């Protein structure tokens, strides 16, 4: 007969500890992030084998862009070229796009290394070295490694606030992230102040586990998790986030892959009546918001539907 | 025996109500949205103290951009600011910025306030006032509220078109929210056309309770979701969506936490060999589409499931 | 008694084949894709009753943006028009827009089909035709047909390679779309090639059942539905995406429903002290990532759960 009790208790500490009791229903979720801070940029670069001076002050309109898609991009490394125009300039010296002579390679030919539509004439391009020549944007740019200093390095001294909106809607449940009468003046820890939505990049790089400089220098994503576990009756009513930081970076290190986070930005304008365009590598981080969660209220017949279930196996178990 | 009959009728009532004899699946949404309107802006504003008026005709490419991320952006106030270079220039007249000498503040200094790097020498401004000037884009922008008349508040009169096209993956169907053969001449209503997406801003405003001329003035976040509830099954199926409106904007009014949405626009160029940058800043109205929903299928298991669980409960009850 | 034996045979079938042991968690998905190709584009068009010729080499930075919401934008075609300023200029000459003395449409009137402000001024186009004025950018943009061969028409040539990170928060999983040591030279297809994620906009198109050029002609909108059917269990763990395609577009063909994909994009620039809006109508196809799945673990609770649920069911059917 005492397993009659024992069965009784494990089916209690069931009902109790995984929540059979309550429908749960999925979240829905809405994201509004504001990022600030000031980075002073002063660095010597080499282009076109020529010592470079970069100097000036980027704000809040000059490396990010407004939040789209719940995700924002915080630039961090840069590297311009200007005055390129349409016409015939020969490829930048490479194992595949060497010649000896014309016959080297042919008209039309695309490679996957190369931007330009290849027409077939071995032209010298610089100190009797032969390339043959494309179509395209020129000059072309050079094809070189980011600065091994970050650009933008101060950026990991830049804060972002969240706020997070969400609602369950087949319940008459909707909250926010940030409670009334709550304190603006944050440093996101994850023991001293774990609630206030203000987080700061290297901080957030150094609870997951990677260095800011590293990371920065080639770019990446990551990844702030918002998890909301909301028991929503009223007898035990709590919905408070928590946050979590993960790399979702591949981190491949492989050339043929593409590794980190980087693409192209062009700007087009005219001058003297000629069209031209500038084009900005740009390597940065991205971070995304994946908000998850589920919220739970009391329903009677989940509650029958899970005592209908039990009651056949303690009946079985007190037979047995 | 009269409960052995009561219990069956609250079986088939709860079998027919909660739909347990059915396998239930989430959603899997795409929205492609199309913005319509031109607004004639005609006002006067102060900047720098003087006198200047503002007009000109804004369309489609003037006040929106392509949706990203199920949602999409209305243009309702800009403050601009033309002429800006790198330079050195003093600070706007404010308590945390003012100074009497030099030693009222120090180099290098970052405030959250300011958009410049601190270079420690207080120069005068304007009429015997002295601040300590910046290192950045020069003129510093002026801080200063929006114009009292919304500048685009004839944007309450634009009709945004709306398609959703969804599909469950386990099951074999799939559909749009513009049925064929239905008009496409419509203005939503809560009851005399609740079908056709065609919606006006004014009256998503109207519905949701808020004014659009208060909300237009500084920004705001909206959300239209889109419920989809559907029975696939052939003898009773219906697939059809609901539209319901609600303002994600926390409501803040409170100076520290960013109240409304708003960012800041940049607009590189060059005048006279020299590089110079102009800033919007830009308030507007951010509407998301929340489409969430569930469909449920015919299920031999989950019907036999539930069967089987109820069975034990009926025969207790019986018992009992 | 071979009825006892059949119900546990079921009973068995369905708790293997249901995985009714097994807690489903759903997916958290990071996306992130590269877009490679040049395109020469050549051909002859026809504005304002003119010929002009269209040549030049686009690259990467010249027809896509940085994927943002899960989604990328690959334009396969344009009109361009340049030199627009505000002011007032007669409006296109259509049926609507269409008078013969100033009566015939009044002054402030907004119409759906015209981007001006009406003045009710009926003024000479061209040829002894009268329209009467509209205040907006000048000259107004013809109303013609996008060109009968797709000027991106190369764009079917272009690859694209998708990353795809997932993450099961509930358990202690995550993975990515590429595992290590695994060949990056690849052109996707259903049975050689099913896993390396480097895909050919011909060959979606070509497995999904449109025609690139017809679809590029008007722009679209598709879907890679990437399908990730997890068991995470020690002894059958098994973890593999699924790829497969599917038009999202509505194929409306309906001028009222604006069939396609399209937007307007506008640069905006001074020339001689005046400023300037030059405006391309876009037209390109908007491919989509639904990345959708779940992961089942094994959970003692649910496999007590189903046992006490089927219980009874085949007591019941041993005492029928
Ligand atoms: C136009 C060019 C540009 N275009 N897009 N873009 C961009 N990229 C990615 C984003 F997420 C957002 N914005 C930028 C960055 C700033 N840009 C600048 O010229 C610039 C501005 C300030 C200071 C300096 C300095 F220090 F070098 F003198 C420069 Cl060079
Ligand atoms: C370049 C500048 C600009 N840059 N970005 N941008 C923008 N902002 C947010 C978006 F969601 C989309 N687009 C705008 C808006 C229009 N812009 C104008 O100059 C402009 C155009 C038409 C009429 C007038 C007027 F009435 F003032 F004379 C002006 Cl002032
Ligand atoms: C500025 C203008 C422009 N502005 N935005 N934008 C854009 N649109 C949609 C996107 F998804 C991304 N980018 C473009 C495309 C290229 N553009 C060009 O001028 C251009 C460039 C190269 C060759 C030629 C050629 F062949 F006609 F000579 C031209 Cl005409
Ligand atoms: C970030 O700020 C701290 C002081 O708040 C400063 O010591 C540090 O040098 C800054 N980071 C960079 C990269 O300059
Ligand atoms: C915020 O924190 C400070 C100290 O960090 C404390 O003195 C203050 O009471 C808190 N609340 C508000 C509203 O400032
Ligand atoms: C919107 O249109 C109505 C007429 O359709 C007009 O009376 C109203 O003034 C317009 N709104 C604004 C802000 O001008
Ligand atoms: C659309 O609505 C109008 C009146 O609002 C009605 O006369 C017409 O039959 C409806 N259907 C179509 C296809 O126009
Ligand atoms: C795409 O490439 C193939 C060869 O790889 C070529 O035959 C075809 O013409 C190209 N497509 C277009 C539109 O030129
Ligand atoms: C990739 O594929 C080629 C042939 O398609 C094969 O020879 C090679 O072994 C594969 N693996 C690697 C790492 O190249």
């Amino acid at each position: 007969w005492i397993f009659h009790a024992l069965v009784f208790s494990y089916i209690s500490f069931a009902l109790i500890s995984d929540k059979r009791y309550q429908k749960k229903e999925p979240l829905i979720s809405s994201v509004h992030t504001k990022v600030k801070g000031i980075a002073e940029v002063k660095a010597e670069i080499l282009e076109n084998g020529m010592k470079k001076m970069v100097s000036g002050v980027f704000d809040t309109a000059d490396y990010t862009f407004p939040l789209q898609g719940n995700s924002f991009f915080v630039m961090t490394n840069f590297i311009k070229t200007e005055g390129q125009q349409q016409g015939l300039c020969p490829d930048f010296p490479t194992a595949r796009t060497i010649c000896s002579s014309d016959r080297g390679c042919k008209k039309g030919r695309m490679d996957p290394q190369s931007k330009g539509i290849q027409t077939g004439r071995c032209v010298v391009y610089k100190e009797r070295l032969k390339t043959c020549e494309v179509s395209a944007w020129c000059p072309i740019e050079e094809v070189k490694d980011a600065p091994r200093p970050a650009l933008l390095n101060s950026a990991e001294n830049f804060t972002v606030l969240i706020k997070n909106n969400i609602d369950f809607p087949g319940h008459n449940y909707t909250t926010r992230n940030i409670l009334p009468g709550v304190n603006i003046t944050c440093t996101f820890h994850k023991t001293q102040n774990p609630q206030c939505p203000i987080f700061r990049l290297g901080d957030i790089f150094q609870e997951t586990g990677d260095s800011f400089s590293d990371v920065a220098i080639q770019g990446g994503i990551m990844g702030i998790e918002i998890y909301w576990d909301c028991n929503l009756d009223g007898w035990f009513h709590h919905c408070r986030p928590k946050y979590s930081f993960r790399r979702l970076d591949d981190k491949t290190t492989s050339e043929s892959l593409y590794p980190g986070y980087n693409f192209r930005y062009a700007k087009y304008y005219k001058e003297n009546n000629v069209e031209k365009r500038t084009l900005i590598k740009v390597f940065g981080i991205r971070f995304d918001i994946l908000v998850f969660g589920t919220g739970g209220k009391f329903n009677v017949i989940q509650l029958a539907v899970y005592i209908g279930s039990v009651i056949s196996y303690f009946g079985l178990a007190t037979v047995f």
